[PDB]
């Protein structure tokens, strides 16, 4: 059996993670509410895991990615789907770190173009 992206370098950047986007979120949604709200899932760094998402105005645009700690969370995670986040409903999809990094970059009301260098 050959699972689980162990680590490479050479071809496609092998330096994904566990993660989720979370989609219909209250633009009241804090870090606990998806703390809570992934509860069968163990978020790696729990708060220092969850990467809310905004526009380049500086609102919340609803989108919200979650680190986790190991596979089984990620299917986990995709069970809280079309779920009930206090008042609204929650909608989880699955997804990669690499991604919630540029997604993020280029989220915020300040991105700049990402870094200097280019």
């Amino acid at each position: 059996g050959s699972s689980g992206s162990s680590g490479m370098m050479l071809g496609p950047e092998g330096g994904e993670g566990y993660v989720v986007k979370l989609r219909g979120l209250p633009w009241s949604c804090s870090i606990e509410d998806v703390q809570n709200f992934l509860s069968d899932c163990t978020i790696h760094d729990g708060v220092a895991g969850v990467h809310f998402i905004y526009t380049r105005e500086g609102r919340q645009s609803g989108e919200a990615f979650v680190e986790l700690e190991s596979e089984d969370d990620v299917k986990l995670a995709l069970k809280k789907d079309r779920e009930s986040m206090g008042h609204r409903y929650i909608e989880v999809f699955k997804s990669h770190r690499t991604e919630m990094d540029w997604v993020l970059k280029h989220s915020g009301p300040n991105s700049a173009s990402g870094p200097s260098s280019g």
